């Protein structure tokens, strides 16, 4: 049966915002995606993206009303959509790497996340992560354990906004659970202002940062080097003081040369959000989409058996208004940034 | 060749769109009534496909100019006298076309309104008043509205413009004009690119085009944006495919930039005379793509018989959610109320 529900966590009562589809849903939701499937060649070539906002208009109508409350919920941390269909046999094993994970027999769950992903927004994706794919992989690689990308696994993904560095970065990340035997966790925190001295908010408010690329990131490359090394003062919040926008990364932000108060703010920020973080756990065929504007993430140690059976997720990024960006990517159409 | 963007609606495809409009009409009590506005986005899915393909079509177009819907609908009978001020112009007759003006808008983004036009109304009304002939506010009629950007002066200005064309007896034509950067050379581009120019309000967020009774601190930021005009560019983003902001009767180029005040003397003659005629005749509706063209509408004799030209307005953003600072909670549509 179909539900929909309000899960609060502390005094963030629309924290997660979760739909349950019925097996119909499930089943026209799937049927939708095998259908692009057959008619076009990738869930991010050209001629589907162009088609993708009008084709997600055909998933079920309780879902999208639901998904639709989600996109205008400016306190929102994460929509999840339980229980798509996934054929763990027909899917076969988790690839070793993510050069080896846009297979054949994973394209409809790609197909599927774009269709969700396209009710909130525009897809994107970024020329120097996973070669400029917008649905990437997310799974476990020998070797990359202890490092702090989506593909470690026994070392704690340090908590973050995505591609906070950039004034490009997505509105919302979206992650479509294919498996997770092990039931691991994405990490989530967003401010709660009546936790913290309204004299730090007024602090966080000021531009008073330096947020630098992390190491996952030519007149835009250009901008990339200045970045790391004549980096703009920025604000950590943005917006209404009722809602305001959060922008930090855990490993890469720093307060402004000798601003001690604005150092200050920072540590007493990552203090907090440290101690906010709960979790969002996708099942199989279980999607999310992380309000970017409002939470950081990462994602909990685990044990990799690199056997085949490993947690997998594909991921997207999706932006409200495209053409903001239209300065970093290649053509009208193109969603690459960074492309040119 | 595509900047202007059209799709004929077939009969049937005229009827359904009517028919999910009146719908709508029978459901909620205003084409912005909240609950309808919340609604909206997945209401306006229910649109014909076809029409609903091209109008993607047009959202992704960054080099679009207009996207016209021809054929809609108008009971002209039903429809009435038209009004004689903005004011009055709220008529149980008109409000399916103001939703059916919504569900288009859905499409491309989430409507949006100012505290300071026509009462913070989402859904405004465009028609002749008697004593504004030879003004610069959409009510004109004999003096030409000279072409602008909706809202140049301001960071939240709409990505399109929304017209719903009920009546026009004489054709009276919309103007429209983008800028090829190529056809005004990279010299005149960069300096259009500087922040060296002032956008001031223009005369329909003054109090004068408002009802009385409205608070006099939700014109405080128009009166600051006139008497203190920020420092800005007319052109942004890529070389290839820039974003337009200027108002014919409301920009400047900053005081002693001589270089600035001569590449917008080039701009105004360029897009003067490219502007060219969009006839929006009764049932046709047309977004402007308010990044890439500046708009305005030729003079014409209005008669003040009840028989006169009347367009439905709306602006649209494709991101609600950057104007959060500007408005009085999450859900409100309404510019200005913070
Ligand atoms: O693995 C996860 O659950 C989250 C992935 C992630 O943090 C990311 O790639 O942005
Ligand atoms: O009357 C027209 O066709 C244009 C109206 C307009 O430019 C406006 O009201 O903003
Ligand atoms: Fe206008």
């Amino acid at each position: 049966h179909h539900s929909s529900g309000l899960v609060p966590r502390g005094s963030h009562m629309t924290a997660i915002r979760e739909i349950r589809l019925s097996e119909p849903e499930s089943a026209q939701a799937a049927l939708l995606a095998l259908e692009c499937a057959q008619r076009y060649a990738e869930p991010d070539s050209a001629d589907f993206l162009a088609d993708a906002a009008v084709l997600a208009h055909d998933l079920p109508r309780a879902v999208r009303r639901e998904v639709e409350r989600a996109r205008l919920d400016d306190r929102l941390h994460a929509l999840v959509v339980r229980g798509n269909d996934v054929d763990q046999d027909a899917l076969g094993p988790t690839p070793p790497h993510w050069r080896q994970a846009r297979t054949a027999a994973s394209r409809r769950y790609g197909f599927l996340l774009v269709l969700y992903a396209s009710l909130l927004g525009d897809v994107v994706g970024w020329a120097t992560q996973q070669d400029g794919r917008v649905v990437t992989d997310v799974l476990p690689i020998e070797g990359q354990e202890d490092s702090q990308v989506g593909s470690s696994s026994s070392v704690e993904l340090g908590w973050h906004t995505e591609d906070a560095f950039s004034p490009y970065r997505a509105d919302y990340v979206g992650l479509f659970s294919l498996r997770n035997p092990d039931s691991v966790a994405t990490t989530v925190a967003g401010l709660d202002p009546d936790l913290v001295g309204p004299a730090v908010v007024d602090v966080l408010f000021g531009e008073r940062f330096h947020i630098r690329p992390d190491n996952s990131h030519s007149d835009y490359f250009a901008g990339i080097v200045e970045a790391v090394e004549n980096p703009r003062a920025v604000s950590i919040l943005r917006g209404h003081r009722d809602a305001p926008q959060l922008c930090v990364d855990s490993y890469f932000t720093t307060a402004v040369d000798g601003d001690a108060e604005a150092a200050g703010a920072l540590d007493t920020l990552i203090k907090h959000l440290g101690g906010a973080l709960y979790e969002v756990v996708l099942g199989p065929g279980d999607v999310a989409f992380l309000d970017n504007r409002n939470v950081v993430h990462g994602r909990r140690p685990f044990r990799a058996r690199f056997d085949g059976t490993d947690r997998w997720l594909k991921r997207i990024n999706v932006t409200a208004d495209l053409r903001k960006s239209r300065a970093a990517r290649r053509d009208a159409q193109a969603r690459v940034l960074g492309e040119a």
